[PDB]
């Protein structure tokens, strides 16, 4: 069950997800999964950045479920699970802006 993970926040608005992780002592890649406020049965996971560029900010990508039980953010990487879509993403950055590192305090 997705709701017993620490990183599955639930029910929480993507500007809540912001004041939540725009905090100073997020290293970049610290994340949550969230529902999505808009897309019935999507889930947007939220990850904190850092650049010189911008400083810190907050990128949202949507996870996609499908019927047949996969998940994932792009079709061309699936996953039977959620857990395992989190797993991959702390390994990998891919199209991500970061690597996933720590839970969202
Ligand atoms: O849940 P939110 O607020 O992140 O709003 C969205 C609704 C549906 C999809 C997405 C949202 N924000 C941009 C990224 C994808």
């Amino acid at each position: 069950s997705i709701q017993a993970e620490e990183w599955y926040f639930g029910k929480i608005t993507r500007r809540e997800s912001e004041r939540l992780l725009l905090n100073a002592e997020n290293p970049r890649g610290t994340f949550l999964v969230r529902e999505s406020e808009t897309t019935k049965g999507a889930y947007c996971l939220s990850v904190s950045d850092f650049d010189n560029a911008k400083g810190l900010n907050v990128k949202h990508y949507k996870i996609r479920k499908l019927d047949s039980g996969g998940f994932y953010i792009t079709s061309r990487t699936q996953f039977n699970s959620l857990q395992q879509l989190v797993a991959y993403y702390s390994k990998h950055a891919d199209g991500l802006c970061h690597r996933l590192t720590t839970v969202c305090p």
